[PDB]
Formats: structure tokens, C-alpha cells, sequence
């Protein structure tokens, strides 16, 4: 919500209260997202101001509050700032801000990431390129330098992240993303490639000094339809666990396939459906795995701008013998969302 | 204060900053809150926006931000999640908001907590029915359909809630409570019964595998006359601690009675007294134990409604030699509240 | 930003997105600000509401979201709340706050505290009267009661934190600061004194039973021209810490020096110098030793009053062979900051 528009400077307050159950069965160890309440809050403020005729700077920040855990020891648990930058945008140049954004690939991913909760599995948080992550500088270009309309284009620089988790970890980088729309239709490739800190190396899975990932989408966006396709490889670069050995890492090589399907009627309603596959090759030990692989049937009832309630039901392909102990139960999410 | 209210959606952004003190004698660790700084803030938002003439919608936060702490470890320690749900309201049909809101039982426990800082002592956080609690799906109707003025009730669905600490933990449960109100006076009853966790059973103290807790209260409150009284009952669900053999659980039995009585000058002041006792019954080991009993005395001073100053008086009648080490002395409490 | 001005109560929403990244050789231990990311994030309300013609009552709260984490287990890491506090302000009496506030010494060491990113060395966080202290209640008084302009004092009172580490507790204090400024020019003089706690003693560094810091400072600050000089010394309470033995306490006595010469040009630029000597005296088993020694030349350039960017480079004078491992080499930091 813009609550602040004076002496060229404007402040949206935005957030939202979203109360969220999740339905699998048993107690849903064995499932895809789990059992229970997963309520939660996002805050965030969007800054722009504009410097003169051609220049406007601006700056973002959002927090995840969850609502699931009680006031005592637990009260933090799943809590995070998930964006924080600052940048500039001017004339028909281009864009550039620093900060912790989402990674280049994501131009891509976010394609097919359109589910009323679940879906865009692929894009792991602090996972290189695919991802939210922090001390990304990037530069974006729209419809390049205003010479071609729908041609958009970015660099991405990955600064170095060296954790104290490996999960969280990550080297200096590359990235860049082209993306081309045209009456309804879109189209994008983008690709990065970073280092592996020395502590993703000395872990029990995964092999390689650098990481790689790179994703193309297909869309078309109008009438109330909305059709997306996401294709793309990993090298040493999906998050991945062993539950039966109890080690985690990266999985050598992963092709990644993702289908949305969705209709707006004019009514208030929004069926969704959907596809996913995510499997991996080359994880020692143990070889080819599916990681992720579902059918998804789903509906979002908009009351509004500020008011919506769905269903997402997550229906698991993942065979219970899977060789990485992934979850083979299905998975049901119920969530009331209020926004502003 | 509302800081947004266009296009039929308004956002409520409120907050406070409380600059607190308790006055205990010594350390303070004898006492019955404590002694020293207990300075905190809080900030939330109120949203609701119009659907259409007969439905509403609505989402509300809250958060605690300690300021007690310093900027080193201990930085977060006592910050957390007051509420975080969401909700629609449909003409005289009633109020369905699901997240983490007040328990059932609160709807009579509200009538006496109502002291400048202490108070409502029967009222734990995370404790099935009685205060705030995670996972809470709630069904509220004011009027009995529009058909009875002043005739209200709701029912509450509790979620289950398997933590880490028994304490905080809840099992499947089911709540009700019915208020009526006429002239300045309002009577209330209040019932819930839920599901122990093993882990709550676990525990050294108390025994079964239900939870049960009742509350009423009476009130009359007009003409700047604020009078209050609660009784109520719990079953294996009251939390407590044995400060000797340092084991923790809940009281097999607890009766709770609770006295307020304020009066609003005009002027400003809002001098009130309060009394509060819960004792306990077949507490293993001890069995019949006071758990809180003290009178209380103590007057608001409102600058308006957006400053105001307390000071809280405890009077302890607790004895040192409590069987479960409770506190036996009293506290003071100073406090300079800005609010918006 | 102000957001909200109705019936006598005002509401500035305050806050910054600042990306941000440090560089230094190496890894960035041996450095003196380290080297990577260090983008921030800023939010806060400053509400003030007006009781009558002389009275006026306020409320401060500001956090610190760090943006450099990840979203695992590192989330909170370097969040915190840095003010917390509510007060009063009655017409030429003066003002009262109390919570979580500057020291009262800050009054003088505010002066050099100017740099871009770094300087201000000696105002330490949670450091008795020097820095960001919970429990302080201050009385403050312009102008000495309305009769003599520019003549500003305020006494502190410094409330006991008995915390879990040496570096962030403090005892009960009284401090006090008074300043006078005329055509330009400045100066202020500031002292406290302060009990140390029982696990302040049982540390390895530092002796005494009371601490004692104090500081003055001239200032010129008139047609784009800041000048400042301060000068402190202290008594058991800089923090340090012995990067060889691995121990922690509080220098037995500090000498201070900053130097800050700034110029604001109109067209945008406002270059920065500075100088800082913080160096100790009679530290147990070394003697004399520097703990802050550096030279610093950098420049803000302010698109506007929502918008700027920065680079600050520090010469660290501090030796490699420091006796208390004080990092020695040079740091860069560049800054691109939103605000409101």
C-alpha cells in the first residue's frame, strides 16, 4: 500500500497476513510439504524516488515473520529477511541495484513459479543463480536501451558467501538472462556459473570447483490464460540430502521440468494446474534419483486485491523406495490471505 | 492509526513503545515479575478490507520486540509472534479468521485482565484455550444472527501442535464460549477441551490425557466504572514448575478467582485494585499448592489516547515457603507507554 | 517519513535499504572494517503527540534487519533492536525519556561520529554511557530553561543490566553532558561513572570497581562547512579482547582522539576526512597498547534527500605486530543507499 507520495518519494507498505494448514498423511513425514499450521506473515516496504526527469533511485526490503512457532524457545524458527537492495534506474540505460535479490536465473523460473503455494521448486534459496541471495550486484536493461520493445536483458555479479553451512554457501559468480515478449507470448533463457567454497567440496555429495545453472522458459500471458514451460540443467548446484545416511549436499547433474497451466474467470476464480519433474544424475552412491516429480491440481477464489482463500493439492509421484528418502505422500494446503 | 484507507481496503498500522521498570527487592529472583529493566515495543498491523455491502475481510498482526536485550547474543531473546491470522465476516452471520489469535477461554479471562501491567494470571501464552496459541480456526457471531442484541458466541478449533517443549505444546482440540451483555453489565462463559501430547505427558507433573479449562466472569462496566470478577477451573492443563527438584509440567487441578475493580476521572486518572488467586490441587509430590495469590493496587494516568504513565503495585500473599518455590515477595511496576 | 497526522498525533514511518559491500586483502579478519557483504536494512517509528500547548509526550522504536544472512539457521544474525523508549517533553522544564537509549556521553562523542560508513569507533554498543544502552533514563533541557539560547544540558541515569557476558552488562551510573553553541560554533563536555558487575570483575581484563568514561568536543557547522574534534578518556570500560589467548574484558584506561573535517558541495559531492587514536593504557600483561589508529578519506554523493551513494576508505595505521591482535590492514566500503 502506497502511504507516503510527497516531494518526489513514495513509500508502499506492503504485507500480508496469510493463515496456512497443510493436510498429508499419517503425521506426513514421508510427505511433500508436511502436516500442520504453516500461518505466516510477509512485511516489506518498496522505496522510489524520483531524481529527476530520466533518474529514479530506489530501495526494497521484505521480511518473513512465521506465525507457526509459539513465544517461547522456538519463536524465531523460519523468521528472514528475504530482499534487501538499493539501486538506480536511469532513462532508457538500464537498471542497477546491489543487494540480497533474486538471482538472474530466476528471470526464467519465475515462469512457471505462479502456484497459489506450492511449485518453482527449483528455486532454492541461497542457491547460487535460481534463488533469493545475498551480495548479488545486477544490471538489467529494458527493451534494450529503448531501441526494441520487449527485449530485455541482465547481468548478475555473485559475491562471495563463504557460511558456516554449505547449504548456504556459495562462491564468486557470473550470471546473465535475454528475455523477448511479443503480444502475449514470452520467452527467456539466462545462465550462471560460480565457485565452490572449499566447504561445498569437502562434502559427502556432489564434485566439481564450480556450479552451473542454466534454465529457458516459454509463456503466453493474456485473455486470463496463463501457459508457462521451464527447462533447465544444474551442475553441482541442486540442494540435495541422503535421509538414510544422513548427509547432505549437492547433486552432480539435474534436469529440471516444470508445466503451469492456469485460467482467471472473470468470477473470482482461478483453477491451477501443474507439473514438475526434477531429477538428478551422478549422485555417488547412489546414481540417478528423482528429487522432485508431481501432478498439482489447485484453485485460488480472489475476493479481491486484498482478499483470497485456495486449495493446492500436491499429488506425489515420488515412489516410497526413493533412493534419496524423499517423500512419497501427498500434500494438501489450505490458506485465507489477506494482503496490502 | 489508520495510514491507508482507499479503495475500499484500509490498513490500521499501530504500535507502542513502553518504557517499563519492576521494582523488586534485591536481585529479584524471589519475586513475583522480577527486578529491573522491562522496556519493550510492539508493532502490527489492523487490515480490512470491503468485499462487497455484507462481507468483509481481514488480516492482523502483531509483533513483540524486546528492548530489554542487548545488541549481542541474547539480542532476540523474548522478541516474538503475538498474532498472525486472517478472516472473513458475512452480515449477521458471523466471523471465521484462522492463525494464531486469543484462545476461547480468553472471551472470559479478558473480563479481569485488565491492570495496567500485571494481571489475567490465568491467561499462559501457548496453553490450549486461555491466551494467544498457534493454529486456531475461529467462528465468531455477534447478535446471534442479528436476531438477539447483545447475545454473542463463538467456537474454536484448535490445531495440534507437536513442539519441541511440552509447555508449548497442544493437541487436537475443541472450544465454546457464550456472552451476553445489557446496560453496562456482561456475563460470559467459556469452555475447551483438547488432546496432551506424549511429550506433555512425559512430564513429571500431571496426569491424564485431556486438557480441560472453564472460565465466567461477571462485569459491569459504565459511567467510568470498570467491575470484574472470574472464576474458573482447569483440568491437566495449567502450566508449572518445581523450583527445588527443578521438574516441569502442568497441575492435575487448578481453581482461579479473579477481582478488578477501576474507576475512569475524568481528569485522566484510572486508579485500580485487583485481586488474583489460582491454587492448585493433586500437584504430584505436593498436591495442594497456591500458585498465584496477591491484591494489587495500582492507577493509570492517561495523558491521552495516545500517552499514558503506570505504577503497578503487587502485594504478595504467597508465603516463602511455598512448596513449589514460588515467589513470596512483592513488585512494583513503572511504566511511560506512548502508543499509536 | 511522516504517515500519519490526525487529531494531535503524528506518525513518522522512518527506515533505509543500504546495499553495501566491505573490501579487504584476504580473507578479513586482519582488517580493520573485514571484507564481503554488508547490506542492511533500517526501520522505525518516531511518534510524537501533543497534549497541550507546553506538553508534549514521544516514543521511539528502531531495528536493525542485517540483509547479509542466508534463510537457514543464520537467519537472525546481527538483528536487533537499537532504540526503545517513551518520554515527555513539558515546555521549558524540559524532557524526560526512559528505555533503551544513547548514553549520555554520545552527546560529545556525536560530534566526530560523521563518516560514511565507518569513524565513531569510540561509541560502542551497550557500553555504559558511550553508546546504545538499555535502562537509561535521561533528563534533557534546551536552552536552560528558555533563558539563555544555545545553552543545552542533560543528566543520565544509568539502571543495572546484569547480563550473561562481561562486555554487554553494566551496574547503576549517573552521567551527565552539557553543551553550548553560538553562530556556528560548538562544544560540549561529557562524564559518567558507573558500578561494574560482580562477572565484570571475574574477567581477566580491567580493574576496578567503578567505570568511568569522558569526553568533550568542538565543532564548526556553518555554510557547508563540519568541522569536529573530540577528546575522551576512560576508566575499566573500552571493551577489548586478546585475539592470541582468546580473552575478553575491558581496557583499564583509554585515551581518545577523532578528527572529522567535512565540506557539502551544492552540486551533490560532500568529500570526507578523518582521524582516529583510541589507544589504551595498563592492560594486564601487555601494558600500552592501540586499539583504534587509522586515517580515513572518502565521499558521499547525495542524489537527494532519499537517495545516495558513498565510498569510505580507511588507512589503518594499526601495526600487524598489534600486542592485542588488532587487525592492521586497510578497508574500502561502498555504499548505495534508499531511505524514508
Amino acid at each position: 500500500a502506497e502511504i507516503y507520495n510527497k516531494d518526489g518519494n513514495k513509500v508502499d507498505l506492503y504485507g500480508k497476513a496469510v493463515g496456512l494448514h497443510y493436510f498429508s498423511k499419517g503425521n506426513g513425514e514421508n510427505s511433500y510439504g508436511g502436516n500442520g499450521d504453516m500461518t505466516y506473515a510477509r512485511l516489506g516496504f518498496k522505496g522510489e524516488t524520483q531524481i529527476n526527469s530520466d533518474l529514479t533511485g530506489y530501495g526494497q526490503w521484505e521480511y518473513n515473520f512465521q506465525g507457526n512457532n509459539s513465544e517461547g524457545a522456538d519463536a524465531q524458527t523460519g523468521n528472514k529477511t528475504r530482499l534487501a537492495f538499493a539501486g538506480l534506474k536511469y532513462a532508457d540505460v538500464g537498471s542497477f541495484d546491489y543487494g540480497r535479490n533474486y538471482g538472474v536465473v530466476y528471470d526464467a523460473l519465475g515462469y512457471t513459479d505462479m502456484l497459489p503455494e506450492f511449485g518453482g521448486d527449483t528455486a532454492y534459496s541461497d542457491d547460487f543463480f535460481v534463488g533469493r541471495v545475498g551480495g548479488v550486484a545486477t544490471y538489467r536493461n529494458s527493451n534494450f536501451f529503448g531501441l526494441v520493445d520487449g527485449l530485455n536483458f541482465a547481468v548478475q555479479y555473485l559475491g562471495k558467501n563463504e557460511r558456516d553451512t554449505a547449504r548456504r554457501s556459495n562462491g564468486d559468480g557470473v550470471g546473465g538472462s535475454i528475455s523477448y515478449e511479443y503480444e502475449g507470448f514470452g520467452i527467456v533463457g539466462a545462465y550462471g556459473a560460480a565457485d565452490r567454497t572449499n566447504l561445498q567440496e569437502a562434502q559427502p555429495l556432489g564434485n566439481g570447483k564450480k556450479a552451473e545453472q542454466w534454465a529457458t522458459g516459454l509463456k503466453y500471458d493474456a485473455n486470463n490464460i496463463y501457459l508457462a514451460a521451464n527447462y533447465g540443467e544444474t551442475r553441482n548446484a541442486t540442494p540435495i540430502t541422503n535421509k538414510f545416511t544422513n548427509t547432505s549436499g549437492f547433486a552432480n547433474k539435474t534436469q529440471d521440468v516444470l508445466l503451469v497451466a492456469q485460467y482467471q474467470f472473470d468470477f473470482g476464480l482461478r483453477p491451477s494446474i501443474a507439473y514438475t519433474k526434477s531429477k538428478a544424475k551422478d549422485v555417488e552412491g547412489i546414481g540417478d534419483v528423482d528429487l522432485v516429480n508431481y501432478f498439482e491440481v489447485g484453485a485460488t477464489y480472489y475476493f479481491n486485491k486484498n482478499m483470497s482463500t485456495y486449495v493446492d493439492y500436491i499429488i506425489n509421484q515420488i515412489d516410497s523406495d526413493n533412493k534419496l528418502g524423499v517423500g512419497s505422500d501427498d500434500t494438501v494446503a489450505v490458506g485465507i490471505v489477506y494482503q496490502f
